[PDB]
């Protein structure tokens, strides 16, 4: 019968959470049937007592089949340990994991700088920001990423021993600096330092990351309520919940249901037969489990990925943070129209300066070369006569496109009938995809009209800026056309789909929000010169 060494931070600041691992596994391996027995350790307060836990465990146990341990610092000093002694290793409640031996260590926490990614989405609204953080490798791995996202906002970055919780000297640097958002790396400790920064006058709003959803931090929402973090986003209807709460008196923070899914699924693999490291690891890497976290998705060097959003502290309960949806749909849109705006005036200024060299040859094509270096999301760049033929391009890689006549391009007619700027639609361009095509008009030195200049968006276009937006958040954004066409969608089988053939309104109105079968929908529009496409974000 295997048996699983399971190192738990008992004795230190974070015993709470312990005892909730604890907990979760005891009531995990009891349902199971119990394909492993388990064996508690504890981690204590440091690195050096997780080691020696580990060295322990190694000694007093023949059969040990797998060593899982909990936080970052305990994590990350017996991960080459387990790989040297070739035992399979497991961590949870470590986002700042540090990885030497590839394929050792599976890991289900989500790390730091996912997080940190998520997080900075809220914090880029902030131009003083401070940072008082834990002790320990979690705590210096958040200061050292937000400092490099965020060098001229960061004026304050403190640490703090949690076993001691002697903070009045970081605190009073802190104050000092007049702080618009202080970045607490803690768990439930941060009740305490929530009490004594506004004690101590600091009115900044409070931010923090995943461990700080713990009970203490809601009780003491006289001083945390409003305060905004980061969190995994699973929802509460797993029967795990409400077992645990029903045998315990109260609910699982995220540790015992990341605890519940190591056991569940490392159950299911000792069973299998699956007892090398090797065959450990391949259990979990490349592989999606569905469980109380949700779906999990694991890759190939063997780190769990989900999505987060943000939360915040009410006096009522941890909640969902209402705002990041619009939020979140407003950031997209502001970056779209700036990239739009950076475009149009690039392509103004080459008209202008087309204006003394004409449409082909070598000054004009210098003109062409430039204007698509100046556009980072341009596929090329043509010159066409008042007679809608291409009669130059950038690069000249696609020379084959010069003679092509686009006169009954809807874009190229609406400019050859207004002489001014068009956006077009997405249509289908010579060079062989559906895109969109920017172009203003040149006229000669006298005013004369002699044809316009082009800046062709690359195929993936919407794609590549929005789903850098969305990424991790348990949201979808997509494009329609004002027709209803769906011009992109992260499920390409509906680009090119309409919607004649919410949605209705969606054409009509410029901005809107609505709910289908349960899911929320928020869209606002963007565009150039009369031509909009409607950008949509979904959520549950
Ligand atoms: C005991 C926890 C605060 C540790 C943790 O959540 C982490 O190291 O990522
Ligand atoms: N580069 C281009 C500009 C306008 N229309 C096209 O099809 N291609
Ligand atoms: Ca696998």
């Amino acid at each position: 019968k295997p048996v699983v060494g399971v190192i738990l931070p008992f004795s230190s600041a974070f015993e709470d959470i312990a005892v909730e691992q604890q907990r979760a596994v005891e009531l995990a391996l009891a349902e199971s049937g119990s394909a492993f027995e388990i064996v508690f350790k504890d981690g204590g307060a440091d690195v050096d007592t997780a080691v020696q836990a580990f060295q322990d465990l190694v000694r007093s146990q023949e059969n040990l089949a797998a060593v899982v341990s909990c936080s970052s610092w305990a994590s990350s000093a017996i991960h080459p340990l387990a790989a040297e002694k070739d035992i399979f290793h497991v961590a949870i409640g470590s986002a700042a994991l540090k990885r030497t031996e590839p394929g050792h260590t599976i890991r289900l926490t989500v790390g730091v700088q996912q997080e940190q990614e998520q997080l900075a989405a809220y914090l880029t609204d902030f131009e003083r920001i401070a940072v008082l953080a834990m002790d320990n490798n979690l705590g210096s791995s958040w200061i050292r990423m937000l400092e490099d996202r965020f060098p001229k906002q960061v004026v304050a970055a403190q640490e703090y021993n949690p076993q001691q919780m002697d903070i009045a000297a970081q605190l009073a640097t802190i104050k000092a600096r007049d702080s618009e958002a202080l970045v607490l790396i803690s768990a439930g400790e941060a009740a305490t330092i929530a009490k004594q920064a506004r004690q101590a006058g600091i009115k900044a709003q409070l931010v923090g990351t995943r461990p700080i959803q713990r009970a203490e931090v809601l009780a003491a929402s006289a001083f945390t309520n409003g305060l905004v973090y980061t969190y995994p986003s699973y929802n509460q209807d797993h029967p795990f919940m409400s077992a645990f709460t029903d045998r315990y008196g109260l609910e699982p923070g995220f540790f015992g249901v990341e605890a519940y899914d190591l056991c569940t699924t490392l159950s299911r693999a000792l069973e299998q037969g699956r007892q090398t490291p090797k065959a450990l690891f391949e259990w979990y890497a490349g592989n999606t489990f569905t469980g109380a976290l949700g779906k999990v998705t694991f890759a190939n060097d063997g780190d769990a990925s989900y999505p987060y959003i943000f939360k915040k502290v009410t006096e009522s309960g941890f909640r969902v943070a209402e705002f990041q949806f619009p939020m979140l749909l407003t950031q997209t849109a502001q970056e779209l129209n700036a990239i739009f705006k950076d475009m149009d005036r690039s392509v103004a200024a080459a008209a202008e300066q087309l204006s003394t060299t004409g449409l082909r040859g070598d000054r004009a094509s210098a003109i062409l070369e430039t204007l698509f270096n100046e556009n980072q999301y341009a596929y090329n760049c043509v010159t066409v006569d008042a007679t809608g033929t291409i009669v130059n391009v950038a690069p000249k890689q696609y020379s084959s496109v010069i003679g092509e006549d686009i006169s009954g391009q809807e874009q190229i007619i609406r400019l050859h009938e207004t002489h001014q700027p068009v956006l077009s639609q997405a249509i289908k361009m010579v060079e062989g995809f559906v895109g969109i095509d920017l172009e203003h008009p040149v006229f000669d030195q006298d005013g004369g009209f002699i044809g316009s200049v082009s800046v062709l968006t690359q195929p993936d276009f919407f794609g590549s800026i929005i789903s850098r937006k969305v990424h991790n958040f348990p949201v979808e954004i997509f494009v329609l056309q004002r027709d209803g066409t769906t011009i992109y969608d992260v499920n390409a089988e509906e680009i090119g789909k309409n919607a004649f053939a919410i949605a209705r309104k969606m054409v009509s109105q410029a901005e809107g929000e609505g709910t289908y079968r349960a899911k929320q929908l928020l869209w606002t529009s963007i565009g150039l010169h009369g031509t909009n496409y409607r950008l949509a974000l979904t959520y549950g």
